[PDB]
RNA sequence: AUUAAGACAUUCGUGAGUGAUUUAUUUCCAUGAAGUGGCGU
């Protein structure tokens, strides 16, 4: 009913985890891009959602579509209807699928 | 779907320009074209 897994990630090559991308904003990029030693938990959650959408073959491919609202419902109940945001940081549930 | 995706440390570039294997050095030093007469007593 509620199965728990342990997921181990083995780096097969050199990895790069993004930073602030800038000490300011506007249009500037950073000439030196530094790698965080750890990814954000948002990255882990998005990886889980993407892999779940890969197992159940419901992926967003090539320009743009509307994804067959029944498929929209199944994707909502699989991965949730929304990404990780800190607006719902006090919500009692993860809000995902 | 995850501070994400795309991005050759690459383009142009003669190991080239000036440079006498030249300067100094006697094929020279020593050396007899010389030696001897013979026989007919």
């Amino acid at each position: 009913m509620n199965r728990h897994y342990l997921i181990t990630l083995t780096p097969m090559d050199w990895f790069f985890f993004g930073g602030e991308r800038t000490l300011d904003d506007g249009k500037s990029a950073d000439y030196i891009s530094h790698s965080n030693k750890f990814p954000q938990q948002s990255a882990l959650l998005g990886m889980i959602r993407y892999q779940l959408l890969k197992q159940h073959n419901l992926l967003s491919q090539f320009p743009y579509t509307e994804n067959k609202p029944t498929e929209k419902e199944i994707m909502k109940t699989l991965i949730g209807e929304q990404s990780f945001r800190m607006t719902e940081r006090k919500a009692k549930s993860l809000g995902l699928g």
